[PDB]
Formats: C-alpha cells, structure tokens, sequence
C-alpha cells in the first residue's frame, strides 16, 4: 500500500493517509546518481493542518503545496522541520511565502544558518535537554538526544499512535548507514532508547526515508548505528 | 538521450545504441532504499552477440534477453561479467539457462563463490596482473589494477572508441564514493591510470552506473576517490 521510492517520479508528491486527520507525504530526489524517497507528515488541527518537514527542496514543496490543496484543501497554517539539512529545511522559503508559518528549535535554526540552508522563521522553545517534550498542536515533539544529528526532534501524534522518527531512524531495507558526517554516533542508540521509553505504544513507525513499519525500526537503526561504529 | 535513473521502471531494460554494433544495456534496482541505474554493453560478434555484465538480477536479465530479442534480434552466444558483485553476476544462471557461455577471471570467479553469487561457468585467462589485456571477441579486456574491486575488468570496443569501466568509473553526477568495502582505495587511482594510458584513444566512456561521458570521467574518478581517501 505504501508509495515506494519506485513508484514516485521525481517532481511529483504523493500522499498516504494513515488515520483520520493524519497523512505522510513522500517525494523522491536524485542524489549522487541515486534516487531517495523521503517522508513527512501532515496533521489535521482544527480546520488547518501542521507539516512536519519539507518535501526536500523548493520544487518538491510546491508541489507538496499543491497536492495538499488537491486532496485535502485545508491550509498549512505551520510547519516543523525536524533538523537542518537540506532535506527537511530545503523548501521552507516556498512554505513562507506562501504564508505558512514555519518553526525549529534554535538548535536547528543556528546549524541551518551555519551550513547555508534555509532557516524557520520560528524558534520552538522547550526541546533544548535530551528526553524533553512540548506539544505543538496535533502533536507532541520530542528531542530524543543526538543521533543522526544533534538537533534532531522526533514526532508523535497520539490520536492515531503514529510516530515519525526523522532521519533519525532507518527503515528496514536500509542496511548501511546514511550520512554520518553530523551525527553523533556514540550516543544514537541512547537517544533512540530514549524513544522506545517515551512512545512504547506507537503503533505506526514512519524513518525519514522508505517504508513505515512498527517499534522493530528503533532496534534496527540501533543495530545497523553500532554495526557502522565498529566498521 | 540516454535513459536516466529516473525514466526506467524497476524491472525494465533499456539498450542505448552507441554505434554499428555497440549498445549499451541499462536497468534499475533498490538497494539500500534507493534506485540506482545500472550499465552494461552488448557488442556485435558476426550474427552473434557478446553480452558485457548482466543487468542486475534474474527479472531484469530475463528483461535484458527479452530486450535484446526484440530490438536486435541476434543471440547472445557469450557474456564477461566485470566483477564478482550482484550487480555483474547477478542473473548469469538466467544466460545459462538461455544457452550463454558466461566468462569471468578465476579472480572473479573465486570471489563470487566466496560471496555466494552467481558464478560464471568459463575462465579468463591472462588477466592476472595488472596492465594484463587479452582480445575477446570484439572486445578487448584489460587488468587496470585493484579499483573497485581486486577482481575488476574495464572493457574496449575498438571499432568504436568505447570503453566500458564498469563500477571503477562514476558519473559526474557522481560525487561521493559508492561501496568501497571491497574497494582498494590505496590503488585504484594508479589503477584509473593504467586505464587511461592503455586507451589514451577512448572517445565514449561509460561507468557501471549512470551516463557515459569522455576520459575526463577517469579525472572525475580519481577526484572522487581521492577525496573518499582523505576522509
Ligand atoms: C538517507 C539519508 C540522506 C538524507 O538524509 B539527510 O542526512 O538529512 C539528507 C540531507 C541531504 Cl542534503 C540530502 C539527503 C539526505 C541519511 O543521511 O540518512
Ligand atoms: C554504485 C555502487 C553500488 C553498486 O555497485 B556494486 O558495488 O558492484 C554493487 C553491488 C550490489 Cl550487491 C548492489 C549495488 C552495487 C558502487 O558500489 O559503486
Ligand atoms: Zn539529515
Ligand atoms: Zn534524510
Ligand atoms: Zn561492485
Ligand atoms: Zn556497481
């Protein structure tokens, strides 16, 4: 049922609903000679909806925009970026400019600025200690601890039990580590306990990138995280 | 107009004409969570045809053979598989089911079977050091040194100035190092070397995955993995 990274040509932007009120979105990208899907959500508030995360990059987010008015036809009134590369801030220039409010912790925003990338306008206040969590709307954000970044936040809706990791965890097909250049290595598999510990009871497991499973991604992205520390 | 990543279904083969007689073959696969593109060639020998590499498992060598029938419309009567990996052994009990004669180096050969991949049925002799070429058919294969893999072949169609490098050549858009666990980083821009003096000659290069381009993608190659060297 769950768009594959096959099924998706590069430009165009599909929506999976999951429960009432909850969708993911999935774009593709070429990188490096290789095409990557990549996932994000969106949550019903009211009559608005939040986005977590871009579609990666300005013409994958307007027409993530587009889509959204197609399906859905509700307004993005906010969005979230998970942390600051390219891939979850590349299109929050066409989210504001549309008039979508877009927000980060200053973490994300500061190494955003840092590596040149676009920069939510927002500073999400409360995440700034490993285990915090605020709730934002629809959903609560939770900073896990460094993992795949330092900065990463993780999402969970708890009217339908979903959680979305980020690129902080890997889907099941993903057998070697992405980029690690950021990372923190020695202290992701902590942090990703630390998920495990705050949403036992997430049902449904969206990674940054590919197939949505159940719990089973945190131990793998554990597994296949301490397999590339001792590489 | 060469077929890109993005244009060909999982499963599906595309042959791009190069010259009388020379073609090149190109599929996809996922592996790791993302498509990648795959290369080989398919040279004239006669009324025959010499297959260079499979196209990267079972389905989609079947698709390459089902290809060949229909667009060509001569048998493939041998084929040289480049290195021991999925992505050039994959499919050889397809082309031997078919009646292919499947060739690799012993080096190849002894390598596969330790990985428990297909293994070409016939052994290249002469190919055992490096600078070593032995003529094939059209073709002739060189022993660049170890690159990618110890076991690498590149391939020269003389008749048309086309060298195949197999996975020891990138794209351009290529500009971060592929799987180098099996790789000799130390070597493979001496290898890339010994390629470029052998064949000063080639006018159309084409790496294992992705678009051909000229000689300047042996400089693109060694930019690459000596920056992978140096981090
Ligand atoms: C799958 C990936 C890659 C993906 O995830 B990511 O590291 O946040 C990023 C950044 C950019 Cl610029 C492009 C693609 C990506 C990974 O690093 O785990
Ligand atoms: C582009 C690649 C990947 C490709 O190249 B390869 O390393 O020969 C291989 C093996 C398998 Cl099993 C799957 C995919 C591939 C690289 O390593 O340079
Ligand atoms: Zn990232
Ligand atoms: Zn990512
Ligand atoms: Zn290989
Ligand atoms: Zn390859």
């Amino acid at each position: 049922e769950y768009p594959t990274v096959s099924e998706i040509p590069v430009g165009e932007v599909r929506l999976y609903q999951i429960a009432d009120g909850v969708w993911s979105h999935i774009a593709t990208q070429s990188f490096d000679g290789a095409v990557y899907p990549s996932n994000g959500l969106i949550v019903r508030d009211g009559d608005e909806l939040l986005l977590i995360d871009t579609a990666w990059g300005a013409k994958n987010t307007a027409a993530l925009l587009a889509e959204i008015e197609k399906q859905i036809g509700l307004p993005v009134t906010r969005a979230v970026s998970t942390h600051f590369h390219d891939d979850r801030v590349g299109g929050v220039d066409v989210l504001r400019a549309a008039g979508v409010a877009t927000y980060a912790s200053p973490s994300t925003r500061r190494l955003a600025e840092v590596e040149g990338n676009e920069i939510p306008t927002h500073s999400l206040e409360g995440l700034s200690s490993s285990g915090d969590a605020v709730r934002f709307g629809p959903v609560e954000l939770f900073y896990p601890g460094a993992a795949h970044s330092t900065d990463n936040l993780v999402v969970y809706v708890p009217s339908a039990s979903v959680l979305y990791g980020g690129c902080a965890i890997y889907e099941l097909s993903r057998t070697s580590a992405g980029n690690v250049a950021d990372a923190d290595l020695a202290e992701w598999p902590t942090s990703i306990e630390r998920i495990q510990q705050h949403y036992p009871e997430a049902q449904f497991v969206i990674p940054g990138h590919g197939l949505p499973g159940g719990l089973d991604l945190l131990k793998h992205t554990t597994n296949v995280v301490k397999a590339h520390t001792n590489r």
